[PDB]
């Protein structure tokens, strides 16, 4: 409904995830290389899931009211349903690019699950001061992920094919900068201190989400690093 001022950004987000899904879908037709097919499958699913959850927030299904600080506070819980399934897939794109081992993949996906899950608990907590305890644990799990992407993945990438290493380093830098903004927006927005209003908070997440999913995919899927070395 248009009674919520943030609706314009939810509608724009819905449209851009939908167009991004359609573009990757058609671009992925004809790809027969089995390696490339993995990356197209992982990367096309990411905006498709986000499309459905931006639509649920636009129509009002993905919104709940949570009492804290005396007031009833609108909390879009569908963001966490979105991020639970899309953030592991983005990490898989990076780990498959560098041929990460299985133990490291499991550690990354597990820390990511702890990240989003404790962020969800913090979003729905009724005692104000406890919301920030959960924010801190979630941020600690994120810092572990960022550490592994630098001091574990970067070291191996330098020992692989040059195009793999070069594409990895670009996507790593994009991920580190964009993921690090998310905890800041939560802390000063309606889920945390309440300094920035919800309509502006929704704009900022919309720009971060499209850049981290559609922009990330455009860089990856235009690279030759996703094809096997063939003659
Ligand atoms: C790829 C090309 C596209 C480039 C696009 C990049 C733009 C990102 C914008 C961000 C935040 C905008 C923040 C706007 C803040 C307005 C809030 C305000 O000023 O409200 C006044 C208030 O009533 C009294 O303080
Ligand atoms: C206006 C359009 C709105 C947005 C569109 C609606 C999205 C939700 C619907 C469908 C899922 C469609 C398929 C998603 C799975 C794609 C996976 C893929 O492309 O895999 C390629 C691989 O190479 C194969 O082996
Ligand atoms: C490789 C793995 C691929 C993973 C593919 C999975 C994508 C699932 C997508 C979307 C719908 C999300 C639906 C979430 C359901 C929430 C419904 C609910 O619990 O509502 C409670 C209550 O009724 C109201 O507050
Ligand atoms: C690498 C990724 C880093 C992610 C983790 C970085 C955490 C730092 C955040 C916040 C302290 C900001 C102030 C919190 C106190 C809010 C009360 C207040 O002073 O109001 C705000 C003021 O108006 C305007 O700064
Ligand atoms: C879909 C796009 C991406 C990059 C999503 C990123 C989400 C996070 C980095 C979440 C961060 C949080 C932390 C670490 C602190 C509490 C709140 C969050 C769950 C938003």
């Amino acid at each position: 409904a248009t009674g919520r001022p943030e609706w314009i950004w939810l509608a724009l987000g819905t449209a851009l995830m939908g167009l991004g899904t359609l573009y990757f879908l058609v671009k992925g037709m004809g790809v027969s290389d089995p390696d490339a097919k993995k990356f197209y499958a992982i990367t096309t699913l990411v905006p498709a899931i986000a499309f459905t959850m931006y639509l649920s927030m636009l129509l009002g299904y993905g919104l709940t009211m949570v009492p804290f600080g005396g007031e009833q506070n609108p909390i879009y819980w569908a963001r966490y349903a979105d991020w639970l399934f899309t953030t592991p897939l983005l990490l898989l794109d990076l780990a498959l690019l560098v041929d990460a081992d299985q133990g490291t993949i499991l550690a990354l996906v597990g820390a990511d699950g702890i990240m989003i899950g404790t962020g969800l608990v913090g979003a729905l907590t009724k005692v104000y001061s406890y919301r920030f305890v959960w924010w801190a644990i979630s941020t600690a799990a994120m810092l572990y992920i960022l550490y592994v992407l630098f001091f574990g993945f970067t070291s191996k990438a330098e020992s692989m094919r040059p195009e793999v290493a070069s594409t990895f380093k670009v996507l790593r830098n994009v991920t580190v900068v964009l993921w690090s903004a998310y905890p800041v927006v939560w802390l000063i927005g309606s889920e945390g201190a309440g300094i920035v209003p919800l309509n502006i908070e929704t704009l900022l997440f919309m720009v971060l989400d499209v850049s981290a999913k559609v922009g990330f995919g455009l860089i990856l899927l235009r690279s030759r690093a996703i094809f096997g070395e063939a003659e």
